[PDB]
């Protein structure tokens, strides 16, 4: 049986350049997956201030940490909101809403990833944005599927 | 922001609030903000969040109005109680329509034009469009945001009769 978490980790790491920072991110991801005690606020502040990572990468990681910690009332973060929002283009948003409509009916990781791969990186990031901003809701496995598809599209373009 | 515009927004927003002491307190805080007094947004949003009586939707609309009218947010993160109230219940049809309205509001320049176009849409679509803007997904001018707010209040008020 696929470990969702191994898979998410592999996809998210695929968009991060090699180096000490990448090793530190892998470790924090694993710590969170395994339930090792963690202040989400502290982790998000650490993430926000890392050099090297592009804003989109920080947004994707912030989304992953927020979804995986047992509990947040931490308000959603502006640095994630700005990275996932698109540049306010109605066409990406329109496509993000169309993908959301489909993801809302899904409950499995594989179903979610497959459907998500029909959309561009921009539409995928905005769909992540919809979810992060509480505009739409999906199950955790479906959110992970979307994350992986987003990373796969980013990795393939690079 | 013209006081003319602010006063119109005040009237539309107050039209969806039931009479009583709470309504008088809201009118007063709105007016204080319009004049540049008691403008700490964090305090105001925490006050709003904990008021009894007001429905979550009303709190969302007021939260959006305070956020747009204070001189600065002072880096205040956007609020969960507003985000949950202005999302059209996460319904894809409401969201789809919200995006279509947004595309039009992005070309509008006047309050009246923003309100008129917004009145063609349902309350659900309007609340989600407000959500789009509050969540930083789309951007419109302040006068256009006010037009949208007023249309939303008008649709809500009209269903109440
Ligand atoms: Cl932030
Ligand atoms: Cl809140
Ligand atoms: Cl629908």
């Amino acid at each position: 049986a696929m470990s969702l978490l191994t898979e998410v980790e592999t996809y998210v790491l695929s968009i991060i350049p090699s180096g000490p920072l990448k090793a530190e991110i892998a470790q924090r991801l694993e710590d969170v997956f395994a339930g090792k005690n963690t202040d989400l606020e502290v982790l998000m502040e650490w993430l926000k201030t890392r050099p090297i990572l592009s804003p989109l990468t920080k947004g994707i990681l912030g989304f992953v940490f927020t979804l995986t910690v047992p509990s947040e009332g931490l308000q959603r973060r502006r640095f994630v909101q700005n990275a996932l929002n698109g540049n306010g283009d109605p066409n990406n948003m329109d496509k993000a809403v169309k993908l959301y409509r489909k993801l809302k009916r899904e409950i499995t990781f594989h179903g979610a990833k497959e459907i998500s791969l029909s959309y561009s990186a921009g539409a995928l990031a905005s769909c992540m944005g919809l979810i992060y901003n509480r505009m739409g809701a999906v199950t955790t496995e479906v959110a992970f599927g979307l994350v992986c598809a987003t990373c796969e599209q980013i990795a393939d373009s690079q």
